[PDB]
C-alpha cells in the first residue's frame, strides 16, 4: 500500500530474455503456423471468428518497439496464439498438433526462465 512495499525483483534482464525464448520458439521446427499473420483474405472465417489475431512476427514487432509494458503481457500474446489455434484447428490436424506442441516447449521455457 502507500510507503509499503514488497522487495523489488529484478526485471532488467526480462526483455533480453523474453527475446531469447521468442527465438528458440521461432526456430521450432512447429513454428511454420505461426510465423506470420493468417491471411484473412485468403482463410474463409478466420476474420470474423478470430476476435484478435497473434502470430510470432507481431510479437517480434511489439518486442522490439516497446510495446509490451511487463513480461505478464508478453506471455498472454503468447498463449493467445494457441488458443486461437485451438479455437480454429481440429486437434488430430497438423496445426493442431503443432499449436499443443508449441505450447508445451513455451511453457517450460517460461517455467525455468522465471519460476
Amino acid at each position: 500500500s502507500m510507503s509499503v512495499k514488497k522487495p523489488k525483483r529484478d526485471d532488467s534482464k526480462d526483455l533480453a530474455l523474453c527475446s531469447m525464448i521468442l527465438t528458440e520458439m521461432e526456430t521450432h521446427e512447429d513454428a511454420w503456423p505461426f510465423l506470420l499473420p493468417v491471411n484473412l483474405k485468403l482463410v474463409p472465417g478466420y476474420k470474423k471468428v478470430i476476435k484478435k489475431p497473434m502470430d510470432f512476427s507481431t510479437i517480434r514487432e511489439k518486442l522490439s518497439s516497446g510495446q509490451y509494458p511487463n513480461l505478464e503481457t508478453f506471455a498472454l500474446d503468447v498463449r493467445l496464439v494457441f488458443d486461437n489455434c485451438e479455437t480454429f484447428n481440429e486437434d488430430d490436424s497438423d496445426i493442431g498438433r503443432a499449436g499443443h506442441n508449441m505450447r508445451k516447449y513455451f511453457e517450460k521455457k517460461w517455467t525455468d526462465t522465471f519460476k
